[PDB]
């Protein structure tokens, strides 16, 4: 019941034009780091080594699942670099089958792992039966699609399948071949829903059956929830999604009274303005992001125990917060549409 | 956005008979590893440097919040230690007022920091509206307190409060002064329903109004559930809390829907036997631990993509399993129950 320890077995190295092709070959699962090279100072080469210990521990904990890790200089390595597809420094490439998934988020070896074990599992997960339906409407911080089919060797669920390899482990894909479930779902054969996240209506894919590219074509246009939560697997990406160099930020626990109250004001609030192209708002739960609790609350200026929602600029990290005199003096939810609107026509910004 | 690095400076000092006070006079909030002396060996040297270093970064995220740490020597500093009520080692005692709460949890400067800004917090919150009262109601991986009083002046909340004192911040206690509240509770004035995890009805506490005394008491009475979630938190403490040297464990993947079902399954068995004092249940939902993952398959021989649950021997981590095909063979409550009924009166057990 004890967390692993790193034994000093090397796992992890540089991948280069001379050994690429027999990594790939020794691991059915790789996941590279495309890094730009260390620079020559003491500080920045502690950080390097202790940058390779954190793949070394996940490699370690996974070498017997078949995953492997290495790293990837955007120098020195540029020309494979290139041949493989890396672009983004500090990402993460994670190849499985005829896959490549970018990882953009918290580098740790727990977080790291984590993703690693859900992308190792299969892109499709069945549903049959009312408690499992009842977890698939559970599920509201991700868009999620779900698809009723004849049964798993239908050509339109091996579409579906194919589709949802592309968007593996992010956007998570279910299928049923039940007709009581569908029926309870209102999916007619071969219809396929998707529900944005934090939405209670669906949206029915258009002109079903669908083919893989169909369904990748309109999750790819619908992937910007008006509503998105950051986590720590893709904190990054997320964050570097800016629109116009903006981000609205809205801060609620969920477990705490006064956070679930902010929380149910901002998703109903989301739900009724979902089409509105130009919104998009970011709820970060404080509870998961414990080590940039403090530097939050020094940095915008706000207490972090009570809900808060922001206007925050992105270059220089400078932002204007509604003001609310404390937990108990949340807006409702016309207040916090015109809220939205004031930071949308630009009224409310923080170049003033 | 950007999570903090260690900047060197020297805040995590050894704490010993010539500087303790000063340390408690210097910081509002202590937190003292009490350790055993590090063995000379390079190998305990570096990971004894390294446990040193994960207190540096916690108090530099906690500097401006009051919070220091230290780290008390078991055999050095073994006077200091009896007087300040240090006795288990690996251990964080954290000081806050006249409380002495034990940290017993992973030890990492993210999960350290989360339950800093816990203990930091209040413990009693108030209920006041629908909303706040949903809140309340969905919280079930916890033991909770609810009382009704009549203001915050009520000489009788003053004693709640000081209650919560004693069990901060591992059972959260609430309170409301709106009577159209306690009645939606059932909870006559001054009357305090304590909510045992996973549990849909309550206990009231007998004999109100209630003292301190009779509070405490009484939930020292029932602070073990007969299921319980482990949590990195409180990790360490749950496991060595074993029952003549068995656990009994469950996987499940909350949010899968095969990790639901049989979750759901095992919350109906626990209400239905939550009076046998015999019977403690600990559910680990996997992705909690993520490093650990690989080695509870290994160690237990088991696919922890699938429910499992199973008796474990905590001497030699030995095990023995429900016998369950795939994710689709999962128990009823009346097989469970039996299982169950097996394991307690040893026809089930490690030893065969
Ligand atoms: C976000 O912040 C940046 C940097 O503070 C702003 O850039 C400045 O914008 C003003 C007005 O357009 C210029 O006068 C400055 O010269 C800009 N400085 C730099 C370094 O570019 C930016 O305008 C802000 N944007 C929003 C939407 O708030
Ligand atoms: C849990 O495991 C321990 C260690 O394997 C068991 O201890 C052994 O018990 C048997 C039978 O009582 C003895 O013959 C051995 O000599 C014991 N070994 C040691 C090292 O103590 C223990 O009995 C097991 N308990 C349960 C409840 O399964
Ligand atoms: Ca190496
Ligand atoms: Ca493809
Ligand atoms: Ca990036
Ligand atoms: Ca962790
Ligand atoms: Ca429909
Ligand atoms: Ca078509
Ligand atoms: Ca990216
Ligand atoms: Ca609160
Ligand atoms: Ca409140
Ligand atoms: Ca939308
Ligand atoms: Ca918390
Ligand atoms: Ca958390
Ligand atoms: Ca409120
Ligand atoms: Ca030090
Ligand atoms: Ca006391
Ligand atoms: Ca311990
Ligand atoms: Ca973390
Ligand atoms: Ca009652
Ligand atoms: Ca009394
Ligand atoms: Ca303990
Ligand atoms: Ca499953
Ligand atoms: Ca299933
Ligand atoms: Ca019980
Ligand atoms: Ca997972
Ligand atoms: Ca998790
Ligand atoms: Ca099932």
């Amino acid at each position: 019941l004890d967390f692993p320890e790193y034994d000093g077995v090397d796992r992890v190295v540089n991948v280069n034009a001379k050994n690429y092709k027999n990594v790939f070959k020794k691991y059915e699962v790789l996941a590279l780091l495309y890094h730009e090279p260390p620079e020559d100072d003491k500080a920045s080469q502690r950080q390097f080594e202790m940058d390779e210990l954190i793949l070394e521990l996940a490699a370690q904990v996974l070498e017997d699942k078949g995953v492997g890790f290495g790293m990837v200089d955007s120098e020195k390595d540029a020309a494979v670099a290139k041949k493989l597809g890396l672009t983004e420094e500090d990402s993460v490439y994670v190849f499985k089958g005829d896959e490549v998934i970018e990882y953009d988020g918290e580098f740790s070896a727990d977080t790291l792992v984590e993703f690693l074990l859900d992308v190792l599992e299969d892109p499709v997960e069945l549903i049959e039966g009312e408690r499992e339906l009842q977890a698939f409407e559970n599920i509201e911080d991700d868009n999620k699609l779900i698809g009723y089919f004849k049964n798993k060797d239908s050509e339109h669920y091996k579409a579906y399948e194919d589709a949802a390899e592309e968007f593996h482990p992010y956007i998570p894909f279910f299928a049923t071949f039940d007709s009581k479930v569908a029926k309870k779902l209102t999916l007619k054969l071969n219809e396929i829903d998707f529900y944005e996240a934090f939405m209670e209506e669906p949206v029915t894919i258009p002109d079903k059956p669908n083919s893989e590219e169909e369904i990748v074509s309109f999750v790819e246009a619908h992937k910007r929830s008006t509503l998105r939560k950051l986590k720590p697997e893709s904190m990054y990406e997320t964050w570097e999604d800016d629109l116009d160099g903006i981000h609205i930020v809205a801060f609620a626990e969920e477990t705490d009274p006064d956070g679930y109250e902010f929380l149910e004001t901002l998703k109903a609030v989301a739900q009724d303005n979902t089409d509105n192209p130009d919104l998009s708002i970011i709820w970060i739960d404080p509870d998961d992001f414990p080590l940039l609790v403090p530097y939050w609350e020094k940095t915008f200026n706000i207490d972090l125990s009570a809900p808060q929602i922001g206007v925050v600029n992105v270059t220089d990290a400078d932002s204007v917060w509604m003001e609310m005199d404390d937990e108990e003096d949340l807006p409702s939810a016309e207040e916090l549409e015109d809220w939205l609107e004031d930071v949308l026509e630009g009224e409310i910004n923080t170049e003033d």
